[PDB]
């Protein structure tokens, strides 16, 4: 048509689709674009010169752009919506998306004295791009803050890109790469103009909506007696001096412990126990000493959440791993040294049936020979504690669940070889996921002298963008076909009264989410 | 055409195409063929009365037969095509080779008193045949003696084909067997005759001819906080007497060590570490009691090199890993007890960034389940390390780094199942691999005896065979798209003044090979 | 389509695209065009009467105009990119180049009291034309400040345009012209219009992208002796009373430097020897008392850099001639005096193979007709140095490298005759070369008086011009086709850690370039 000034290039699409075995989801917000750095890039570090530990290190840069982050679940479910999904389907996953960026409003700050004018100007653009190639540094599926907000009255404040590469301390090296963002094709907008991509997800398998309604070591029939044996006794009985011997017995439906199985749990990487009463923690500062780490290049990383594990056993829910878990922040909560009841933890606890318990071992295994006194002295079978467990064959696990508040895709790694590459914070691993959005407004320089000087130019008229996003992601549903008879259980809202409405506003207009939100509510069979 | 005495039955054809993503690598070399065992199959054995250990008992077959290897990379790649190759291209792959036999001369020694004559037997016959069906023992990619020579002016003597069997010691057991290559379709080559066969390679990954310009634990943004929270505290602090709390925090730019994340790095199976400073090491002879070994069939194996890990950690290149690297030698290098300065030690630093360090743990897993004073005695969080880690949902790696004196593939056997089927002393793990070409003179019997005699012949001419053998393979490249702005690292030669020229001949006319030269010197992002 | 102040006239276009023998860089900046001499034409000149030298004397032109200048190879390859040309190709040339001007924003300051004001003029122009006729004064080419920036972000300044022409100290003479730039149709434009044009190179010559592997004095078979003979003794030896004699020897492996060749190195032009041990050098004032000059209308100018010569011989790298090199100056160096660690010396010595060093002399001549003591006075031959050597028949020479910050082009001058028309800073000398871009604001003028008056209007609008411009380039490729067995010499960056990456921004957000970089990395045969 004809873009101008005085036209809208965009209109408000805020809604939700369901048709069969899709959900369509459409968000639109309104952001507010700063300058960012002064439209430099920077070298940014950190050494343990300063204090650091050599854990902390990093070399980076800080570049002036800016990006778009809808890699939460909120941003396109409404806690309604949510409900619907979480209550009807075993499982989902995302299809394809759109993007749209329209009614771009760059305005200018002058500010004589202590007065400060904003004003629009016209002609000034912003740029837009797509990494549809995945050449520069992805910081999406780090769980950063800067999402579109939950809340679709919210107007919220584009994060500023930026990314580390290798370093050996504060320093670099000579593989540390240097990224400059307008060595890419970029698109200008003047206040007519309107930016669009389309993107289609590849082929991820089904989030497990669902939790199991039976147990791994529960598979069998308690009616039936097994035709195996197993090795029951190895001493007789009932003597004044028992001696050796060897005795078998068919599992049945009272040793069930006993009986020959097919499979065995996930893998386990062992963590450390908290309470959420204190007075039963060790009294001690063990949150890092005692962390559940790895190691890579002298450095050590908390292993956060860490695989997906059982949170605690039964009758156990005040148990958590010190760091196995995934922890939102209620409304208005301190970045540092939050109280816990300013946190929202999570709990995996539906995957008890074939994932090992986060904060227990994996199993038993023999450590020696066992022998008797025929010949040199006699020694006692010996047991070793199994903490840790990679993939043994036969081994069946579920993933960690997805949140309303949680994150929805990472990207994995190029690399020659991935184990399951789902992440490990929840969600779907895509090898290319969504292309990270980087937005930027067109430094506007002042005046420069009327004589001519090589130096580049470091005065700008201050400036900042403003406008409308709108994205929409199709995802395809998986519905339950359940002979199960008795009701199923469900998420639902408290019927009793209360000061304000849960997922709502409060007097002061402030939307808050007053906890978090899995998805797996309906039952299936192993 | 006509094949005869006087024609000549192919041409040198020792050349490197490089067109778009393919490069064809075409390669000639001279051979000398002798007569192995006196036309003899004998069972090799090697039991603990001998002296030996049971760990390097034997029991196999040693033929008469010969067979080709071009199982290394420097057999088709000159040392500048190995630099073309690995500073423009992210990887590489084989696809298909054509394999030539040719200008086959059988020769005849006579040996009356002290003088010797070679004359040429035109009659005489040699037997060539490919293991297409792959029927035979595959000794083909265990690293051996016998290959093509990097220099196409060198004359090789082709290896002696032996394979092995089940054993008990010294002794065979009754699934042992025995194999008779003369129990093979074989072709009959004259003076005249040429061979010839063609081979496709299956689909294999490409090789990562690049290293990883991020590291695993720093693919975050550093400049935004994360909105999950992470257990900072579980004592109070300030005060005097300091009672048990829970403190939440969010990982920021600062804490990166405790920040939520969602990969692992690659498994481990821990070496001993030496320093090449000989001072650094303890004084004792540790290399095999102190050796990372597995455990078959009550028979002790080196784990060599093992799973690919990081060579050593940042500012430590005088570490490796006791046998963790491929280790080659230098031009006239003892076979047994050669000095550090004799042999060329590998380094792969470059998987720093995913893969654990050889000679570190991989992390820290809990031990016990912490607790206070409550009711039952405190009892403080233990923490123990983890030395091996099989495969964990999550886990990332690369495979270890080809070199250009290094193998090219191996077979991967034929199991039920395997993890990740890429060849431990790095290379193209290949389900039909190459199939191994066998050759020998065919026995020309003496003059017999006029009187019948049952016996087999064992009195025969002296004789060995010449000729020429060309192989080509055609590979397949994968270009790099990166839109880094510094340069990178690239293989150069050293323009400084020396005696010799690297990789050429010296005065006496030895070729040899000054360094090893991997393929990781693009780089890439995680 | 349809264009006005809400809309955007282009969008941004930083890339470069390797396909086959092309490699085509596009490059986009933001540039800040003033008002330059208060929209007037001015004559300049400099006299001896001020105090200057005759040798700077001139007479000239300012005006008002403003000109576009991507005559560097920074403005249009990345490092990397220039490290991905000179490691692969021997030799590269330019096709045709497009160029854009494109989100013209004219703007005007307002200056009451102490206040700034800076608004948009909608309705203001700028003009711009190309002098595709080579009508004006050619001013590229004089490696003249006000480049686009080789950093893609980096905001630049648009130099003023001014010439020369004839003069007789600071006064002019008949034949001095006066050119009015009004005086060619230009293009005007508002906020919504752009500018663009293409242009095709002419065929130049690929520049040299090698160096030569062997040496001219050095092309023989170094183990056959030739048949001709020469000159090698004229007085008996061994006897007490040696007398004259005629004897001839056989050049050989041995005697080289008597050998019969067919070719001379290039020309010389001899330079002062300059060390940069400065106590090596003498102690005197003698840059240009001693400098290397041209004599042109009672006029000396320093021969700088003059003919392509090498810059020193074997290992001797400390030394350069006086001025026969291309020195550029690192991040913020002084303009006058800058001291010799804030300045980068070029190397010419990969021409040390055909071109005579530049602080040698070219060879030995005769002086005088030798004589015995026959009839008069016996004479001595007598030899003279050759200091400065024009063309002979049968030289051979290589032209100046390119480098990353050095010139790409220049202009022949329409002369009646030229010899090897390559420019002596390097590049490529082109008959008709990138027209010069002119641009200048048009004036706007302030209110003028309600009573008539002819005098021309003095009083204007205080306004400038921002915009973006893109420049496109089109390079053909010669790739290496060579049969040399060792690896090349290449560019590589150093592995070693350091404080910053090389060609990356610092802390502070300033781009530089550490060294400068060469084309000279592959090699030839004579």
């Amino acid at each position: 048509g004809a873009d101008g000034v005085g036209s809208s290039s965009g209109n408000w699409h805020c809604d939700s689709t369901w048709l069969g075995d899709r959900v369509i989801t459409t968000s639109t917000r309104t952001w507010a674009l700063p300058t960012y750095n002064n439209h430099l890039y920077k070298q940014i570090s950190n050494g343990t010169s300063g204090g650091a530990t050599n854990d902390n290190t990093y070399f980076g840069y800080s570049t002036p752009w800016g990006y778009f982050d809808f890699n939460r679940f909120h941003c396109h479910f409404s806690p309604r919506d949510w409900q619907r999904l979480i209550n009807n389907n075993w499982g989902f996953r995302p299809k394809r998306l759109s993007f749209k960026l329209f009614n771009i409003q760059v305005k200018e700050v002058t500010q004589n004295e202590g007065t400060k004018t904003i004003a629009n100007n016209l002609t000034s653009t912003i740029q837009v791009f797509t990494d549809s190639e995945y050449q520069l540094p992805y910081v999406l599926g780090s769980a950063h803050q800067g999402c579109l907000p939950p809340f679709p009255a919210d107007v919220f404040m584009i994060p500023q890109y930026g990314y580390l590469t290798l370093n050996n301390g504060s320093q670099a090296v000579g593989r540390s790469s240097f990224y400059c963002l307008e060595y890419f094709p970029s698109q200008m907008l003047r206040t007519g103009n309107n930016f669009q991509f389309t993107y289609t997800f590849e082929d991820v398998p089904f989030h497990s909506s669902y939790a199991h309604s039976q147990s791994l070591d529960r598979l069998m029939n308690p009616l039936i007696d097994q035709y195996l044996y197993y090795l029951s006794r190895t001493q007789t009985t009932g003597g004044t001096a028992n001696t050796q011997t060897l005795g078998f017995s068919q599992g049945g439906p009272n040793t069930m412990a006993n009986q020959a199985k097919n499979w065995l749990p996930g893998p386990c990487y062992r963590q450390q126990r908290v309470s959420t009463t204190t007075g039963q923690n060790n009294n001690s500062n063990f949150a890092w000493t005692a962390g559940t780490k790895y190691h890579l290049n002298g450095r050590n990383s908390l292993a956060n959440p860490g695989i997906a594990m059982a949170t605690h056993k039964d009758d156990e829910e005040r148990f958590f791993p010190s760091n196995g878990i995934l922890i939102f922040g209620k409304q208005n909560a301190a970045r540092d040294n939050a109280d816990y009841s300013d946190v929202m933890l999570t709990s995996e606890e539906e995957i008890k049936t074939t994932n090992p318990v986060a904060t227990e071992e994996y199993g038993i295994v023999a450590d020696n020979l066992q022998r008797g006194n025929q010949q040199n002295t006699a020694r006692q079978p010996q047991i070793g504690t199994v903490n840790s467990q990679g993939a043994l064959p036969g081994m069946v696990w579920q993933n960690r669940d997805v949140y309303l508040q949680g994150p929805i895709w990472a990207k994995i790694p190029h690399t020659d070889g991935n184990f399951h590459p789902s992440p490990l914070m929840g969600g779907f691993g895509l090898k290319h996921p969504p292309p990270q959005i980087l937005i930027k407004n067109t430094p506007v320089p002042a005046d420069p002298p009327t004589t001519f000087n090589q130096s580049k130019l470091n005065s700008f008229i201050t400036q900042y963008s403003t406008g409308q996003v709108s994205v929409e992601i199709e995802w395809e549903l998986q519905k339950e076909n359940s002979k199960r008879w008795n009701p199923e259980i469900q998420y639902t809202s408290n019927y009793y009264k209360s000061t304000s409405v849960d997922f709502a506003v409060n007097t002061e207009g402030v939307y808050s989410e007053p906890r978090p939100i899995g998805t797996r509510y309906l039952t299936r069979n192993l």
